[PDB]
């Protein structure tokens, strides 16, 4: 048992490891999109530059959950990172609409992690999710949702 | 159903609309006070300048709840704004003491809105009230409460 | 009777109160439009930013008529502010065309207020409307009228 | 009853006074350590300068709970501050390891105060502990814990 | 016996420890006054800011006697710090008049400590009290004495 | 067939995809080391900061081979990224010595890719490996090799 470990439960530890894998899988899906629009027969460089910055910010989210794991006295266990589902995309609208399906699966998983910390009476872990994760998932879904609107009215 | 709507309940939506009406009613009560002290037979211009800034800050609170309504996928419904209860005030003490009765009705209504979000398991809506609304209602009541003290000493 | 009251008629006083209510109703119609274009399925942020500045300038017009009421020795009487007529708008053209119908009702009401001050021989009240209100209603109608033209060409 | 007192319970008031005494006892334990390493036969001035800054920061924590007591309408009751348990320390490792035992007793007591505010439905008092106290009890224990590691490696 | 200890008597050592306790008791009496005037029904913030700076300067006096104890080869022994005598004060005059009774008990105790060092032929300890302590007790009593005068002529 | 594709062979294409997977596997091994030295019972923060910068530079190597794939008219195919072999490390010497075993497997694989481009007569692909990859693998192995020497002298 670690010397810094206090009010920290084995079930909350295992669920922080599943969230680290899910942020590393999303950083590697935005990387596959950024080099689709970089091709010669696609050639949209405003989308290629947009998803490359989304890939660098999803890695900073994972490193922030790894720093918390050590800071509370837990042990990190890393797993494989699966390849994305889709090799090539139809258009720039089909990519924004699947990037929206992804952010809603990441937000959904942060909500059961908050319901787990509340049931185990872990005040520090609840305030870390609210202060950091939950507020940008609402700003990101709102920003992707109104790109999907503008790209449908251009056909 | 909106494309950005997730973990958002119809009862929490209707209660954000009642709080928007209550912030717009308070911005219009502080406006009626600012032009009472601007009269010729009252002529207190430190109170006229004080309540005019309180009227501009109460609308920024309402516009912040309107931006949240759209950001979570809800629909805003606006109602009438009633006229205040009092046309003219006795003195500068009677105005500070009714401005204190008002801030305690606004704070009371934010507390049942927090108890509603907690019962519906809405982590994002709880942290938005705590981070923004509840801390400024405690600082405002404490500041109005010790003006009422200094104005009683002066008769 | 006030000590500053001179050449000021009871009928001109009551008509300045009806113009204050009509400027506060228009500031709250431009506020309802600004948060229509802020939705997820509308998502036009050049119109959302345009009507939010029109809402802040319509309240400075009302505060300027409240300062005149006190400065001439009259008493302000505030009424209810009714909800707008339309909850949601068809498009960005239908909003510019109703914002034009509104500015022509505000301009029409300033013309009966000028004909009243002229019949009561009130030189100061006539020059206050000409110098402030009437010149900005002609520039605003001319600017809204040629947005309606450009938005019809684009279909 | 105070004029600013709202949604504030007698049991939550008494527990804020016990936390003020516990922060003032810890500021006076770090003061006794800072002048142990300042002796002639000890003479470690990097430890003397380290614990003197920890003593000044523990008093700012107590003054922040005294300002909250007045701001919510409660009354402060001060008690005696006991002398520390240990007059002199064996080495610099024995002092870091007892300073770690202390921070875990301060953190443990903040967790029972959060469970009390949650049972009494006091949203403002919960967010004040999370935003201020709970996050640097975790940063402080993590920083003291890895000094204890480096000082064991050096014998 | 310390290696730096010279011309230093056991009776002069014990009396420097009683003066350290008396400076720490006075720093904690000025802290209780600073949060009396911070209440809602008292609300004098020029007195609250005045006694908070007097509390920070009384601790610097105690840390200066702790540095001297080590520098001459003596050993510090810390005791309990008793709670003040008075929980709440009548007015701002009753607080200035008790703060004057306190400074005259601190000054009286420095005079018996100077008579002890002179009887034991300790030149360094006499010049440390004269250069530091005795001149500031005469300036402080003179400054508190003429606040008590101005607050009586205001009733 | 792409419109930009010239003097580019299907065997050289498949071997650039295997090198992209091998750079992404190495960026994720240096990430697992950086959070080993960040633990509470390890607590070496000069090694934690060293391997975190090695993880960011291995990702820039992979993005540079992805940009070349598109620029020559090839198609990127991404695979899974395996978990590293070792969960925790014995010491700081055992980590430097395995980081050296890794750089020699990356350098070995770049040499078979240069022998393939030379056999297929692809001048552009040979000069891209020499100018970018091969010179940094010799500087990195030389720098890791003389850390392993200094860490053995210290036991």
């Amino acid at each position: 048992t670690s010397q810094v470990r206090q009010n920290y439960h084995q079930d909350s530890e295992a669920a922080i490891n599943r969230q680290i894998n899910l942020e590393l899988y999303a950083s590697y899906v935005y990387l596959s999109m950024s080099y689709y629009f970089d091709r010669d027969d696609v050639a949209l460089k405003n989308f290629a530059k947009y998803f490359l910055h989304q890939s660098h910010e999803e890695r900073e989210h994972a490193e922030k959950l790894m720093k918390l794991q050590n800071q509370r006295g837990g042990r990190i266990f890393l797993q494989d990172i699966k390849k994305p589902d889709c090799d090539d995309w139809e258009s720039g609208l089909n990519a924004m609409e699947c990037a929206l399906h992804l952010e809603k699966n990441v937000n959904q998983s942060l909500l059961e992690l908050h319901k787990l910390a509340t049931d185990k009476n872990d005040p520090h872990l609840c305030d870390f999710i609210e202060t950091h994760y939950l507020n940008e998932q609402v700003k990101a879904i709102k920003e992707l949702g109104d790109h999907v609107t503008n790209l449908r009215k251009m056909g």
